[PDB]
């Protein structure tokens, strides 16, 4: 399943990684995403595994310091109340909060 993935990188090099990664993924999912989106953090929508497959190789390894998974993304307010929201870019990120009805 699909997430909404941000990854801090080391400074300067948001967009060479996002290029990279991109590169790297598409051999396992060729309808991945990925967009530099802020100072240190680039953005990719693909599965967890595939994007583990890329980031433990060296090159990677160097560059990226953590990561955090969303549900979802919207480019207007969500509307949701029971959820962390975070602005990156002027994009939302979602994630939910599990057992609401």
């Amino acid at each position: 399943m699909k997430k909404h993935i941000i990854i801090k990188t080391i400074p300067k090099k948001e967009e060479i990684i996002s290029r990279d990664l991109c590169d790297c993924i598409y051999y396992y999912d060729n309808s991945v995403i990925c967009k530099p989106i802020g100072p240190s953090k680039v953005y990719v929508s693909t599965s967890l595994e595939n994007l583990e497959k890329c980031l433990q190789l060296h090159y990677f390894k160097k560059l990226v310091k953590n990561i955090e998974i969303f549900d979802e993304v919207h480019n207007s307010k969500p509307n949701c109340d029971k959820c962390l929201i975070v602005e990156i870019g002027g994009v939302y990120f979602v994630r939910r909060v599990n057992g609401v009805p």
